[PDB]
């Protein structure tokens, strides 16, 4: 029930439920939820086929929570998490939240300098790490005195002084703990539950701080199905806000959360078939895969009911394609930023126009402002989207300048161009910083990208501005064709020439490639793309 308030501000409605917010801390709300689920399955390791009960989660969170306190972790301390999706990941995060510590997950594919830059943003006192990243993490922690200890969820290393094996700690008979642990009370308004590293044009990430309030208010907020009885698959990485908050919310609703370490084409399809996955979180890259890759037909996907996509531009042409190929009833697209905790806009049964991002979630205000002025725009006027509500981040840790630039008067200036129609359904056009500056025009690469993805001969597409002396930027398309097909640069140029405005002309040419660089969250790594121009 969105409302158009005076002044051209859109409102998603008042937040009715207050269960999570009433809690004394996110750690206590998670523990009680898990305990209240009894012995039901809540986590399924798809690769190894191991079901995990709610009581197993509760017991392990209690044990690990005590161990953290013994190791010196105190309320509002920071603990790092560098690991693929796994039960130990969830156990590590929940335990850290149980003791009232900030959890700072770290991208698993990070490099020495990115890892070093991340842990220098949040300054974790203890860091969890699996075998895939322990060597890099231990090596980096050596050059940072604030890191007092590393816990290895798997594997080992000698490049750091104080390393603990999680298995030995959990099982230490000499360390006696009670069957139940209770989380301390949090200043929900200021205590930081999560520090999520966001990608930016800087090349190095910023640390967005999400308070307990941000998370509890989000918890208190797509289809008519009760999520509790849902078998849910999440391939988005859990160190990203989308996958991270999706793991928490799904956990609090008692759903059956199936997971893979990362994403893999065959493992993804295989998981949906074996475990009868009914709903899955996706990023556009996976949606395009479902829509294009021929391997998709080699699997039984009948159990799939809902596809929840977000994090990057997704066109209706791709949505329709997927629905017409595999026959999934519900495809819902959502929009949000790391700075907005989770989504601020989601499609539903009533507001699910093709290619839209839905309507505001309760408690969130939205406004479309014209850049180069604060002019608040009306319906159907494109402008920079700004959001206000209980989901807005507290700010970039240690970077008050970047925070003032982003949050004005409680409004998050997302930096994206969008608009809302007369039903207050929102549409995301593109990111201002990624608009191709060609002869004063601000061409949205996402528009051309959607057009190129309608061509059955194109498997993936990414458009970038090519540096030019007179024009400044010329649209250039990185194209990934399908296997058994013939495609030429001229044919691609002709395609957009006959279906797009003269400004979208691929004057920069075509550059066929077998794979487009994407980040673990499905965002086109434009930075890398501009480097390949050779
Ligand atoms: C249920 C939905 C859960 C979504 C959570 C993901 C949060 C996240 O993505 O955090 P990030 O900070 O990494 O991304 C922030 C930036 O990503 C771009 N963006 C994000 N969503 C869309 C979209 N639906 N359509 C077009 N663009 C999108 C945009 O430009 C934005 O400013």
């Amino acid at each position: 029930t969105s409302k158009l308030l005076p002044g051209n501000i859109v409102y998603g409605g008042p937040v009715t439920e207050r269960q999570a917010q009433d809690s004394r801390s996110l750690g206590q709300y998670i523990l009680d939820k898990y305990k209240s689920f009894g012995d039901r399955t809540v986590l399924v390791d798809a690769v190894n086929g191991v079901e995990y009960s709610a009581s197993f989660m509760h017991k392990s969170i209690v044990r690990l929570a005590y161990i953290l306190q013994k190791l010196g972790v105190k309320q509002n301390d920071v603990v790092g998490l560098s690991s693929e999706n796994s039960v130990n990941f969830a156990l590590a995060m929940f335990a850290g939240l149980a003791v009232g510590a900030t959890v700072a997950p770290l991208n698993v594919t990070y490099s020495d300098r990115e890892v070093d830059h991340a842990i220098n943003l949040s300054k974790p006192k203890i860091i969890f790490a699996s075998k895939i990243t322990i060597d890099r993490v231990a090596k980096v922690a050596s050059k940072n005195k604030f890191v007092k200890g590393i816990i290895a969820l798997s594997g080992t290393s000698k490049k750091f002084k104080n390393i603990y094996d999680l298995k030995e700690l959990m099982e230490d008979e000499k360390f006696k703990t009670q069957p139940d642990f209770t989380s301390p009370a949090a200043n929900k308004d200021e205590d930081v539950s999560l520090i999520v590293c966001s990608s930016g044009t800087t090349g190095l990430p910023k640390g967005v701080q999400l308070t307990q309030m941000n998370l509890l208010a989000t918890l208190d907020s797509p289809t008519v199905i009760p999520m509790e009885e849902v078998t849910l698959l999440t391939v988005i990485p859990w160190f990203h806000a989308f996958g991270c908050l999706t793991l928490i919310t799904t956990a609090c609703v008692g759903a059956r959360l199936v997971y893979l370490p990362k994403f893999e084409e065959k493992l993804f399809l295989s998981a949906i078939e074996k475990y009868r996955v009914m709903m899955a979180f996706m990023v556009p890259p996976l949606m395009v895969f479902l829509a294009k890759h021929p391997i998709v037909d080699k699997y039984d996907l009948s159990s799939l009911m809902v596809l929840l996509c977000g994090a990057a531009p997704l066109s209706r042409e791709t949505e329709d394609q997927i629905k017409e190929r595999i026959g999934v009833p519900f495809i819902r697209q959502g929009y949000g930023l790391s700075e907005s905790t989770l989504s601020v806009l989601v499609q539903n049964d009533e507001f699910c126009k093709p290619g839209s991002v839905g309507v505001l979630k309760v408690g969130i205000y939205a406004k479309v402002i014209d850049p180069d002025t604060g002019k608040l725009l009306g319906a159907n006027e494109r402008g920079e989207l700004c959001f206000k509500g209980d989901g807005i981040m507290k700010g970039y840790i240690g970077d008050t300048k970047s925070t003032q630039t982003a949050i004005k008067d409680g409004w998050l200036h997302t930096g994206d161009i969008g608009y809302y129609d007369d039903d207050f359904e929102f549409f995301i056009v593109d990111r201002i910083k990624e608009l191709i500056k060609y002869k004063g025009y601000q061409v949205p690469p996402a528009e051309i990208e959607a057009l190129l993805l309608t061509n059955d001969k194109i498997k993936d597409a990414a458009v970038i501005g090519k540096p030019d002396e007179e024009a400044g930027e010329l649209p250039l398309a990185f194209v990934v064709k399908q296997a058994n097909v013939q495609l030429t640069e001229n044919e691609v140029i002709q395609f957009v020439n006959d279906n797009a405005s003269p400004a979208k002309r691929l004057r920069g040419g075509v550059i066929f490639v077998d794979e487009i660089p994407k980040n673990p969250s499905g965002k086109i790594l434009r930075r890398i793309l501009r480097e390949m121009l050779k």
